[PDB]
Formats: structure tokens, sequence, C-alpha cells
């Protein structure tokens, strides 16, 4: 049996119209064009002979307006350049006539968002990730993908949340929000950086366990219950996030008649072992599906 | 460690511009607008009091040109209507000025393609599936999603391959190619239909095992080998597809220096059990990644 759950990305058309190629002469990557502004990673200024110990303050001052070349696949003339954290804020003489209604917002661990992977300013693929507890993502990026963006949708509004920056030693990825900061303690310098331990997203595992009940799978549901407090205390010594309920999870407890605490108890049992059984055709806990994904794809309820 | 493999969909912008709402007065679903043609499922003609034993020949003849209402979110006037298998071929007075360069092609088991799930003609999400051996897909569709399309991309050309039709008893899905036929032995009637047994896609499991080597995981690679012939004979009594090599798999054997047959041997071993070990963080064989996905996402090689 199939759960009816796939990794669902938002449609990318609105964002595709906002991608440009930006280059300083050394590195080439992608930028986000909205109104008279183009956002892109700041290591576009870096020479390849300094990606490990660059001084962006000094590189920026060495830049003038015509040090930046912005192209769409037209040519946009840069009339103003500024640095905000790990991003550049270039100003162009032409506003993107296809600019969507948009906002900038930070994504939190567990939540999902859609990524548009681009190269040379040309969109090449879209996928969806969940922000990991250690503020990385398990994406699919190669060289020249920096500036590829990540976004959630609320109605006709694009909430931009992620501009790709770099890959870590373990194959995962991370980038900056559009306020300038990197997620987690990372720095956009090509050196060894300590990575924090990842954790199972407790809320997303509950959403998954609910998704299994909505498909007729509920062998794990025992009448026993574990309080959120007792679960969170347990979660800290077991590499689980701490659980925080929502209306989206509450709606999933109403439809199934299964209490959140019954499933918290279930997660404690399953963590020690599935006892050879399968859940949605899996023998390990899944935490890459949000309550919203389950509500949307299975119950048809967007909120 | 992370494999750098995600379920990568093509960007959907070109297809979004080709989606319309079509209705006959009873059911509402989605249609594909290309040039002066709009394709949509034929059960849009069905009254809800006959989805189980409809006569489409009789329903079609009961239809005239103004029985069909096509909308984009303009209004397209229908000037010609015809039925091809399980699809309708409506002709409208206006050609889609955003028509991409496109072809119609049938997808084969194991291969992947990108789906644009739409509702009321409004694109709502995109994902990617692999055509299962039993000619179903493990998608995410609800009511009103019929007409949602599935497509592969070769350069700047959209190869359309799937128009969604229905869901089966087990939660999986299937639809028609744009020649009119349904994939597999299915019929677009809302009755019980025998479903064939699914199988592991041998080629996609090899691609996955290669993907694991490209990430430093190769505990399963033993010098032992199994010939394709011996593997295919084994596959028929074990619910595996029969393996057929390609330049894309050959390229993956060249990069890793691991022979295809070594991995065929490995699949026979792993099928009996992983012995408690993990492959790319999994304890079951993965067959939802194609050799092309691995070549593209990990080696950066599109072909
Ligand atoms: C975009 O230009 C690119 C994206 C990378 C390249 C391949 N996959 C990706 O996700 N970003 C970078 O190259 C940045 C540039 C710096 C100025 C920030 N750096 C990297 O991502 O470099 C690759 C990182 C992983 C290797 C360094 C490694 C880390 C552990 C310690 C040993 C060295
Ligand atoms: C699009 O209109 C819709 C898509 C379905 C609805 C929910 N998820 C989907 O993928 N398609 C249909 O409703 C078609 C219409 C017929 C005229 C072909 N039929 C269905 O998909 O009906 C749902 C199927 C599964 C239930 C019937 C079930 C099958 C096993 C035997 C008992 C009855």
């Amino acid at each position: 049996h199939h759960s009816g759950l796939v990794k669902m990305s938002h449609p990318s058309g609105d964002v595709e119209a906002c991608m440009v190629q930006v280059t300083c002469g050394s590195m080439t990557l992608n930028g986000l064009w909205l109104d008279n502004t183009v956002w892109c990673p700041r290591h576009v200024m870096c020479p390849a002979d300094q990606l490990s110990d660059p001084n962006y303050d000094a590189l920026l001052i060495s830049m003038t307006n015509h040090s930046f070349s912005v192209q769409k696949h037209a040519n946009l003339r840069v009339v103003g350049h500024a640095m905000q954290g790990t991003l550049l804020k270039l100003t162009v003489d032409v506003a993107n006539p296809s600019t969507p209604a948009y906002t900038f917002t930070t994504v939190k661990p567990g939540a999902a968002f859609s990524v548009l992977a681009c190269y040379n300013g040309r969109p090449t693929g879209t996928f969806t990730v969940v922000m990991r507890p250690n503020y990385t993502i398990k994406g699919s990026f190669l060289c020249g993908s920096c500036g590829s963006v990540g976004y959630t949708k609320e109605g006709s509004v694009i909430n931009f949340c992620y501009m790709h920056q770099m890959e870590l030693a373990n194959g995962t990825h991370t980038g900056s929000a559009f306020d300038g900061t990197m997620y987690g303690a990372f720095m956009d310098k090509q050196v060894h950086q300590v990575q924090l331990t990842d954790k199972y997203c407790s809320v997303n595992v509950v959403a998954w366990l609910y998704a299994a009940i909505l498909n007729g799978c509920a062998w794990f549901v025992k009448p026993n219950r574990t309080s959120v407090v007792s679960f969170n205390e347990w979660a800290l010594a077991n590499q689980f996030t701490e659980f925080v309920g929502t209306q989206s999870v509450d709606m999933l407890a109403v439809k199934t008649g299964v209490a959140i605490e019954q499933l918290l108890y279930a997660i404690q049992q399953l963590y020690t072992g599935f006892q050879g059984k399968q859940i949605l055709g899996s023998t390990m806990l899944e935490d890459e599906f949000t309550p919203e994904d389950v509500n949307m794809q299975i119950m048809g309820v967007v909120m």
C-alpha cells in the first residue's frame, strides 16, 4: 500500500523569472532579481586564490558598480552595491517586471521549503528539503549552484528563506537567510567548520506516524501514553528534538482519534526497534514529512 | 553522511503556462493547452451517476463544441472536439502563445519523470515519480487532480508522457499517455480492476548501489560477480525486473571501477538481508533513483 506522500515542491515558475547570472570576473553563480534589487552570495567577489581566508570588507571596497555583471537567460546595469552579512545587495536600473508578491523570512528546524537549483542563472531543477536541527539541509548542489534559492508559499506570496552558500564535509548543505545571516553557526569561508549533531524532528515523526494511521497502519498505536514533558526530557538524552504541538498536529489527532501522547509513547518504543515490522514500507523513523505535508497531500487541507 | 541525492523535478514554469480548467458541467479537472489543442481526461464528460459503467462513445456524441468550457487562471472557445482513447482532443480558437517546444512520448518502467499536480487548472505542486513495473506510480493526487501532467525534459524540449486519470485500491496511481492509452492494463472506469504485482527495478537499484560507492560506502562490494543472464534468471523468481545496461550505467561503472556484475551479485546478497548494516542510511534496497539521476546530481553529467 502507498501513503500518497511524495516530496511535494511548490511550483517554481514565479521564482524562475527572478533568477539571473551574476559574476565579478572570477567566480560565477546565481542571483535573485526582485524589483530593482539583485541578491547573490558575497563570495562571488572572492578570487579563487582566497576562498579560504577572504576579507569581504576589503573585497567589497575594492569593488565598484561595474565590477558586477548581471544577466538573464538581458543585461542589467548595476547602479548600487552593498553587503549585508553574507549576501550582496546590488541595485540595477531595471525592475523585474515579473516580480512576485514576496517576503523574506527565516525557516526553522523541521519546517520544509522548496529549492530552485540553478546554474549560470538557468534553473535546472527543483526539490524540497527540511531544515535540519543542526541548520543544514540534505540537498543536491554542485559547483556553480550558489545563489540557488529556497522558498515557501503562503497564498500568492513567496516567502524567500534560503540562498545557498556551501557544502559541508558530510555532504549536507547550508546557506544564508535574506537578512544576511547563515543558518546555524556557519561562516561562508572554505575551511573546516565544526558541525553540530543532527537530531530526529519529533514533530515530523509524529506527522509521519499519523500519516500511517490515515492509510490503515496502526499496529504501533498502543493505549499507553507519554506526556510531552516526559517525552521532551527523554528526547534530550536520545538525540530527538523537543516536541511542540500545533493546530496542524491537532487537526491530525482529531481526524484519527489518536492522541499525540499515544504516538510520543510509540516513538519511544519504535526508537528502540521496529521489531521487524514496517511502517509505510519503512523500518526506520521518517522525519522529512511535516504535519502540513500530511494535512495537505492526504487530507487535502492547506492552511 | 549524505548522498547528495534528492527527488529532483524539472522546473515547471514552461508547463504551468499550459494548464487550463476544463469542465462539461458535472466534473471539473485540468487540461493541457498546446498550440490550438487542449488535452484532458475523457471522464470530464461522465456524469457522476455513471463513473462506473460509462459509454464514452455515446457521451461524446451527446457532446457539441459548446459543451466544453476551457479557462485559464481567459476563456477559450472550443471549435472542435474529438476522442483519442481515454483522452479528449479539443480545438480552441486561440493558440497558447507560451507553447513550449514539446513532444509526446511514452515512459517505460523504471524511468523517472516530473509531475505538475494541478487543481481547477491552478498548479499547486510538483514532484517526480518512477514508472513502476506494474505501470502505476506512487504519487500524491486527490479529487480534481485529473489532467495533471507528467513530463521529461531533453534540452529545451518538453516530452509529455502522462495525463493523470485515477487512483487504485492500494493508493498508487496511473494515467494515460498522450496517444490515448492507459499505462498497463488499466481502464478509466471507476470499478475494481486487477492490479499486477510490482517489482524492484534492477537497474535503479544498481544506480543506487553505485551512488553509495560515490559517497565512500562500499562494504557490499565483494569481488564476486553475477552475470546478467544469471541475474535475470534469478530476478524472475524473486520479483525483480530484468537488468538492461546503458551508457549511463556504463559511465557509473567507469567512474567507480566497480563492475555491474559485482553489484548484481551484491543485490542477490542484500535481497536476503542487509545483515544490520546501512546503505546511504537505509536498510532496504532503493529503486527510485535512476542512473541518470545519479550521473546528474552526483557527477554533474546530464545526457
Ligand atoms: C557554490 O559556488 C558552491 C556550492 C558547493 C560546491 C559543490 N557543492 C556545493 O554545495 N559553494 C562554495 O564552493 C563555497 C565557497 C566559499 C567561499 C564559502 N565553499 C564550499 O562549498 O566549498 C566546499 C566545501 C566542502 C568543502 C571544504 C571542506 C570542508 C571540511 C574541511 C575540509 C574542506
Ligand atoms: C481525478 O478526477 C480523479 C483522481 C483520483 C481521486 C482521488 N485520488 C485520485 O488519484 N479520478 C477519478 O476519480 C477516476 C474517475 C473514473 C471515471 C475513472 N476514478 C478514480 O480514481 O476513482 C478512485 C478509485 C480508487 C477508487 C475505486 C475503488 C477501486 C478498487 C475497487 C473498489 C473501488
